[PDB]
């Protein structure tokens, strides 16, 4: 009945000439390895380091005609992963690893099954900390495109070709949510074929389009910088001519808008360009700074020093205080319309 | 008397046809592996990473009829863990590992004992850093449910089935306490059977219901944000008409309630939704901000500028100061009743 | 003369029936393993993680009658630690490891010597990051008791028994000092025998009584919270009736005592109960807050508005200012006596 | 047809006298190993640690005449990296590793091809955390030069010589961008030959010239320290003679320029010398401090206490306030020209 | 000509009786191992952890008479480090490792050469994170002495003796600089021979005298705490009798000197004793606090309430303001002389 302890060593061992150092179809057509991944965990997307951690099931399917059995009755043999040191495997790697490891808890998390014609399925669990460049030109409203690319290191294009399969080449887990982002359904699958001075090597890559949850930044950044603009408008109502508190209220609201502007970039990389949260915290810094500059313009005109004109001399300091009480909720309201339309039109 | 150095190699070695790459009951019924865990250490439950560290004793019991002896007199053989590289073991893994390791101090912390009928006990010590999604909709008063699920990676459902045992499938250590949480006694034990394009794989999981200790947040968050509301009520008593200090006291209590609101989310993930500590630090931000807005309403009416009405002109600024001295401990007291009943009814 | 290259293989190898998978006195009395440790390094006692790092020399002594030689003349054989993969070793582990490793620099840091009757000394260097629960009810004046327990994993009580030796079972290095603590000389040595559903396993443990150096917390916490109480007493002297500065000095000393109360718990776990540094930073928060509340009581009575009683109307606002100038250094002084006697009586 | 399973063992194995412990041309001319690197990833350039992480492809070419075949028809043999434990390899290392590792995901990321005359190409993937000393004398405008040097450890100069190849010895990836720096195109390639008391060892090194993106520091450091200088010039306009706000505005702008000066060195090493961001934050600290010192000079002269001279007695306090209103935008403007010309001339 | 593939196995292998588990001169005089180190990298000297990272070349020279060849013509054999698993090596370790590792990039970074008489040179590259206790009684002006000690673990004094060699036992790299310290040229070389209950073990150690660069603490700690003392002297000039700003300037300069005193101990261990930066930040805290206490003494005497004495009643409040304007730059100047002479005399 061909006991299965003998059939493993009959097709892999010293007999039948199977050498694990030699690729299938040697000096012939190249090996066509097709791939698809299953993302278990996604996230911890850091921005100071500009990386993200993923946890994938890397499945590889190729054809090895030396492993094609004929006498065993069934169509597949799910095997022990101690056999995987004795068959040929493609030398796939990631061009943006930045450190990666296997999982070896209670057994090496590996899979091997061989069909009758020689089709070999090889599934391993890999934890990757993949590197992606962050384009933060409009920071709370951006759509990041972080990629992962699967190259060959030892075999060139005329020996080993990587492909995606047409039957859903990237599967995602059922309840995979992200704390700061969402993962869009459309995932690009293009080629990234590298040329070196050694040769040309195969490469396939999958783009992931991440869109931010803006609802966090409306709680910490935008609205608590919109309250302090209202504190700069409290100073336009008290006593209408001169007070020490109207400097002191314009003293204090600059302390926040300097600290909160520095506090808005506490967990960010040191990019050279200006971003969306900067030109909100800078324009709202002006409307705080122009509120103190307006009262300084009032006190400089009120403390200027007639027979009839002394009633008009207060009307030179009161007409300024009734334009600045009305026009600043028009200049702030025309910037607030100009800001969000510019960043919702992307 | 059958010396025990020979009996180990007789039942495991090249004789008797025992191959460690082949599961018990090959091409028959699937292997029924029953499991239970012992939690030594629990905790370091982070929230920026949304993970928790556990230290378990993973016990696995199955039946291997090829390991069934008959000539040895005693009922069990506690063995050396150097034997464990020569028997069949189930390829259990955790679907939410996020890195895990064995313990190999002074000996591999492993256990093996074999009964007469072939019952195999296999206990190992694993340190896990398990991932669980945090549902922080009501943050200091939530009941988190962090799980751990035990899957098979190479054998499908028709070859290997995981079960929990009915005799207390999750044991907890005697003095296992947590700094921030409590671990409830009722632990759910349900199934999580996964379907892939490779096959269907067995899965069992245990829910752990964690309940927060609210006593920490009453010391740092709630009561020091309740003192500053009383500082906003100090400004309703001094001089009753006009003072520079009543702006300056309303100046300073906004500096705290802006910093303490940002300080209340210093060790939290950046979730999009609003949580329980936000709508306490925001409503208590209003009662600070309305206290400055009330005095601005007094000074705008007091500095307005008759023959008889000038005594009533102070009564237009005194009646406001005696409603705001009484009605604000009524609006704060009706929110304080509405807040805690909403979050104790869960 | 029996050259020593042959005597190593004669007593350990395939001859003489020595099997390293079998414990001494098989199916007889249990193996009595006696232990003692030498602490090289102690410390890095974190409190957010509630752990401490130790660096021990773990010495183990047992009797192996199969290793008893008779023809070699000398009393001991200090051997190569490449031999330690060929003898029997007890499977000791620590029940609170939280990650631990050996030291393998320039040689495996191991020791082995075998007496003539078969006594085996086995000394290894281990770095442990041990877990101990912190009882922080009186935080700067507490006496912690952090333990370490040495269990067996595969052998039950009827096969292997751990003991401490009577000749100083815990040795400490000569100049071992700690930055925050002191290590007391009396060290408890009791039993911790564990019961599972697998069996009963041996356990011995050693308590370490750590006592804090209070001199750091007097420099940062206690005295800089005693200066700000004196700043709240500066406001009781200036102008005696009414000033904007007496609110503004009571404005500012609340900003410190709110920040310093939050700053006093910057490197602490989030325990639910109240500790000793809280009820010093809370009572000294009241004496700052009651100083501002006292001047608010003065200005509310001074700005109240006779023919003769107007001189007594200032004496209603001056008698309050001379009781609050004297009685507050009596209430603060009666708490300061009540505080330190409560926490020196432990 | 000479099947390739036999040709691997024929030229590497026990036959033909190939010993992997013996260098080519033994007791002859030294082995000339030529090298070139490909940089995949560059960056995470820390400054507290003074290091940088790189991810290179280290290609090594030498001549091994014992590997020179003649019967195989083709010009090269791309081999399995399991062969690399059986050939001679140069013992290259980096003199400033500070920890480094290989990449072993899905296969050891190694390359081996052997030409007909014995030319061996050996490409491996290394992640390095290389140490470079930071010269921070002018911090936001400096040009760093961080090196990497490739030494030999066991073979001296008379046995093994490292060289760079003339055909572009340092290749850079296509879209390699940096968040804070730019990598200049000209890369130095010089020698670093070391002399010890063991011998003289070969060394080659490549300088990398890094130039900072100044655009980040113009957003956080320079401009928010230029707004506070304008706040110190607001105090020169209000009431011209005496006000409590002109001290209080000079009170508050020192609080920022002390905190922002300490905040400007939050992610910097503790170097002894003075840098460019210090003498900008110190001179702008003076122009804040001299603004408070100017008003203190006004109030000391205005509160001095004639018959005719009392109108000139205000002109002694008004002429100071109209020179300090004009000359301080001349002293700040002459420093601002003197600062940037000094640091653009490098 | 004695081909070198045979000569390696002739003197190391099964022939000639060479056993790598037996030390040279067995049951004779002890093995005299002489040592010297080369320091490639030094630094990252942390103080919260109280450790430092070094990167050494550990060279060991002993005599092995079984390795003494006679037929080979040359004087030395630089060998492959794959041979090092077959010779005897001393079991040197460091008594204060705190974790350490080898360097294994592109080859194990090891060295072996054997002279004709049996002299063996053995150089390896080690990265150590060594522990040294910090004596911080005078913190910015201290001279630390951090050591490293090289013990034996398995062989006692009668079997193995460590020595330093007289020809410069500690070499330092050419351009080894430190960011915070300087390394003095005189390095002590003394003995540290340990006694245990196992036996007496050899030990040699080298002291390293580190001296701080004081230039950093003059930029952040000393001078920005000397400017705030000048802000406390601004309040002695304005209006000479009574002002709300003279409390408010003494209000604000306490906010800095409380935060900067806590900010000066942000990267320090929690030592119990008082250090040099504390008694500078405490005495300069008094001169800020006495400036507010002086003006409180002025306003208490000025607001006291004659016919002739009312001009002398201001002279009781003006003579205090002209002694405190002159004597405080005498008390601060006599402390500043007393402080630096005490800490330059060491
Ligand atoms: C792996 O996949 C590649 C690409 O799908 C296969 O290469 C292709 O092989 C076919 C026949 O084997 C080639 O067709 C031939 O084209 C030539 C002109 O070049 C002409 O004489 C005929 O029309 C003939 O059909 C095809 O060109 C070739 N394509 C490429 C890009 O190389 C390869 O055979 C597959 N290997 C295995 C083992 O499945
Ligand atoms: C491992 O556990 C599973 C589940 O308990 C066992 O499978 C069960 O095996 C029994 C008999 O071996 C099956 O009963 C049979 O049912 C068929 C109809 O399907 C009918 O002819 C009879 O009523 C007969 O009793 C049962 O259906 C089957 N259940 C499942 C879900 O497969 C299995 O035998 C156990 N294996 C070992 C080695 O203990
Ligand atoms: C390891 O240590 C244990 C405990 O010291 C030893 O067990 C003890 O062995 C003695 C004699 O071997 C026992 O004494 C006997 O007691 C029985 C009654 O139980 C009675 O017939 C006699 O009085 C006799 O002396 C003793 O009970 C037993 N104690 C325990 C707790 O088991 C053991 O022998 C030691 N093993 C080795 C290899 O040194
Ligand atoms: C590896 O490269 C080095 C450097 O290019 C080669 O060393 C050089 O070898 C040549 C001939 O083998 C030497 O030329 C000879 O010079 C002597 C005087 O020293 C004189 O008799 C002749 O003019 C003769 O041409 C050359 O000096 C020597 N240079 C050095 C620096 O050693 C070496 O041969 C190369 N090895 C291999 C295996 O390719
Ligand atoms: C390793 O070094 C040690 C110390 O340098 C050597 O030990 C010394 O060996 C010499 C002769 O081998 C001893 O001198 C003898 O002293 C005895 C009195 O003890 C006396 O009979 C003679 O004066 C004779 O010269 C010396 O005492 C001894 N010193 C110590 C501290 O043991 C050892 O020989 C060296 N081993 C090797 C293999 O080089």
């Amino acid at each position: 009945p061909m006991p299965p302890s003998e059939f493993l060593d009959k097709l892999m061992g010293k007999v039948s000439g199977y050498d694990a150092r030699i690729r299938p179809n040697f000096k012939g057509p190249p090996v066509n390895v097709t791939c698809n991944i299953f993302i278990n965990s996604f996230g911890s997307i850091a921005e100071t380091t500009m990386d993200y951690r993923v946890n994938i099931f890397l499945r590889q399917q190729w054809n090895d005609p030396r492993l094609a059995y004929s006498e065993y009755p069934d169509d597949s043999l799910d095997l022990d992963p101690s056999m995987l040191d004795s068959i040929w495997k493609p030398d796939l790697f990631f061009a943006n690893e930045k450190g990666a490891n296997f999982h070896e808890v209670t057994t090496d998390n590996k899979l091997l099954r061989i069909s009758k014609n020689g089709n070999v399925l090889y599934s391993i669990r890999i934890t990757l900390v993949l590197a992606c460049p962050m384009d933060l030109k409009n920071f709370p409203m951006d759509v990041q495109t972080c990629i992962m690319q699967l190259e060959s290191f030892g075999y060139t294009m005329n020996d080993l070709i990587f492909e995606w399969d047409e039957k859903g080449a990237v599967q995602v887990a059922d309840g995979l949510t992200l704390p700061q982002f969402i993962l869009k359904e459309e995932k690009d699958l293009r080629y990234c074929t590298k040329h070196y001075n050694t040769g040309k090597f195969t490469c396939i890559e999958a783009r992931f389009h991440l869109e931010r949850q803006m609802g966090y930044y409306l709680i910490q950044m935008y609205i608590p910088s919109l309250l302090i603009v209202i504190l700069s408008w409290v100073s336009f109502w008290i006593n209408m001519d001169a007070a020490p508190a109207r400097v002191g209220l314009g003293i204090t609201t600059v302390l926040t808008m300097t600290t909160q502007s520095s506090g808005s970039r506490a967990s960010l990389p040191k990019v050279s360009y200006v971003k969306a949260i900067d030109i909100w915290m800078a324009v709202c810094l002006l409307f705080v700074f122009s509120a103190l500059l307006e009262y300084a313009a009032v006190n400089f005109i009120a403390r200027q020093h007639v027979e009839e004109m002394r009633k008009l001399f207060i009307s030179r300091a009161k007409r300024i205080d009734t334009v600045s009480r009305v026009a600043f909720p028009l200049v702030f309201l025309i910037f607030n319309i100009f800001y969000w339309i510019t960043y919702k039109i992307i």
